[PDB]
């Protein structure tokens, strides 16, 4: 019936992970073809404080490197999360986290990889907090500053987990953190390439 | 039944400008009760380069100050814009720009003011591009860095215009600009208060 508020909207078929107004598939190979917008949710387990100097996220193995940091955040974007399409498309919000379930396990999409613990170079305690299973979907992302991050789908509890570091304490209640948009980051892009490629405004 | 992509969705009644999980009214007096998320649309006329040292936005005659700047942006958020509700609500996206038309002219809402040209200190060229009418809705906003901005509803063509400055040229095709989230900024808040009050994560 109602579709607003969006978290309450009924499921709808969406043709592809990213699609245009003609219903055609838009490949996820390029940087910036989808944007994650959300009010993330945090719990007492979200904030992890320890310096990790050569952090990585592993996938099926190989990996993508992350910036060294002391503040690690495991946030849930399942309830309010939406994906905006690449700006040239004009599609705006073209998935909710619920509709995205139709495509999150589509390993054929270049953006989506299978999580691999073995090449994930993170503290033991942090891996424990992530509570992921080998093969869970993982997506390379970056914020608007080019700070690499990962979006996971934790299949065991059907939660979309946004994992990223911050330069400073986000606060015990996450009061300090002012969230940024996250955009998909191609596996072949360096940080400079990601920033150069990224568009956030339709022209 | 079909609401994605969102720009195409049929209008739906929404009870209030901001509302909770069961449709009850939420006051807009405080900072950070709503968030504008969009992929804005730009044209050649969107970008204006001139240094303005004491820029202000006037409303009914009084005003709110903006940061001194030389790069001015008049962007259209009608196509993809949505409003997320305050994080404590867990309500997520609760208006589209189309549904928002139901409430945008509700001057009883504390967040919404009537635009007044007389106390708006910007030059003729900028005012000409804004193309506003006295009394058009204006909302004081800020980005996640606490940079004050204005969201306007130009009643004449029913377009939502986001007006803000940048520190550098966004580019001829807006290629350089990486958009930030914008949150409502209470008329009684200083920049420090806006940043202190603002929450972008639910705990």
């Amino acid at each position: 019936s109602i579709y607003l508020p969006l978290p309450q909207a009924d499921d709808q078929y969406t043709p592809y992970f990213v699609y245009n107004f003609q219903g055609e598939r838009v490949s996820t190979t390029e940087t910036g073809v989808f944007c994650l917008a959300a009010i993330p949710a945090a719990t007492t387990s979200s904030r992890y404080n320890n310096q990790i100097t050569i952090p990585s996220i592993g996938y099926r193995g190989t990996l993508f490197l992350l910036d060294a940091a002391s503040w690690w955040n495991i946030l849930d974007v399942t309830q309010t999360g939406v994906l905006f399409g690449q700006p040239r498309l004009g599609v705006g919000v073209m998935q909710t986290m619920k509709t995205l379930k139709q495509h999150i396990k589509d390993y054929t999409e270049p953006a989506i990889q299978k999580y691999y613990p073995g090449t994930t170079n993170l503290d033991e305690q942090l891996k424990q907090r992530l509570n992921l299973a080998e093969g869970d979907p993982v997506i390379s992302m970056g914020d608007t500053n080019g700070r690499r991050a990962a979006l996971f789908y934790r299949t065991s509890d059907e939660k979309y987990i946004l994992f990223f570091s911050t330069t400073e304490d986000p606060g015990a209640q996450y009061q300090n953190l002012k969230m940024l948009y996250f955009w998909n980051w191609s596996y072949s892009d360096t940080k400079q390439q990601f920033l150069d490629h990224l568009r956030t405004v339709q022209f």
